[PDB]
RNA sequence: CCCCCCCCCCCCCCCCCCCCCCCCCCCCCCCCCCCCCCCCCCCCCCCCCCCCCCCCCCCCCCCCCCCCCCCCCCCCCCCC
């Protein structure tokens, strides 16, 4: 286990991945240090890396596809990867394949992006995935080409601030899903409040 | 056994002049190549300064919400 929590690491970029010597690495907390450019191979030779949070940083550029070098996958190899974090990142687009091989991921945290559109099929992986979370993001549309695999069987469910959009073509899957479930999910009718169009504003 | 004087023709040598043909050097013009310097055309690379745009992090301010601690008041009831 290596905590460097808001220890504002630099130099993380090198060539050669530092964490290399790391083959038990479990535990990795590299979070509120505004990390902005991150290796492909740091991570490499991690396979029983657990437990990773990178929330709280800058990582943005990484993931867009117009990003010179093309987009940066980070997360793979980690096969063992149970708990990850990538809160308040500014994400604003999801690179289709980062997320390919973690067959054993069961929590993911995604909240405080500008995350607005998802690829479709990234979640098809994750068959034992537990709590999702996107709360105060930017996103407008459910769908089942995204969301299907995701809400395969899950315990919890973090979606709280989104400007949801009241369509059929955009939530009545949604919608349809959160009629009939056993997964978690709090304050359901206190803040999933559609947003647009203004026939349905503030319509939970 | 004799010298002299005239003339024709053909020689040889030497000085001058004029012809071709060639060599060497030089002059003028032009062309080709090499080197040096300079000007212009663009397309740029690197560095610095200035200006903006996005994302994120620390600190601070304002408005709150929850919890904890302390104080006061109102009503109800007991002890001596």
């Amino acid at each position: 286990r290596l905590m460097l929590r808001r220890v504002a690491l630099k130099n993380v970029d090198s060539s050669p991945s530092p964490f290399q010597p790391l083959r038990n690495l479990t535990i990795l907390d590299l979070s509120n240090n505004n990390i902005a450019n991150i290796n492909d191979d740091m991570l490499e030779g991690l396979e029983k890396l657990e437990i990773l949070d990178l929330q709280h940083n800058n990582l943005a550029r990484l993931w867009k596809h117009a990003n010179p070098g093309g987009p940066i996958y980070f997360l793979k190899g980690l096969s063992h990867l149970h708990i990850l974090n990538l809160e308040s990142n500014g994400f604003d687009e999801i690179p289709v394949e980062v997320f390919k091989d973690l067959f054993e991921l069961k929590i993911i945290d995604l909240g405080l992006n500008n995350l607005n559109t998802l690829p479709a099929s990234v979640f098809n992986n994750q068959v034992s995935l537990k709590s999702l979370n996107l709360q105060k993001n930017l996103i407008t549309s459910v769908e089942k080409k995204v969301f299907g695999p995701a809400f395969r069987n899950l315990t919890e469910l973090d979606m709280r601030f989104n400007p949801f959009d009241c369509t059929c073509e955009s939530i009545a899957w949604f919608v349809n899903w959160i009629n009939e479930t056993h997964t978690n999910i709090p304050e359901l009718s206190s803040h999933y409040l559609c947003n647009t169009p203004p026939h349905y504003h503030g319509f939970p």
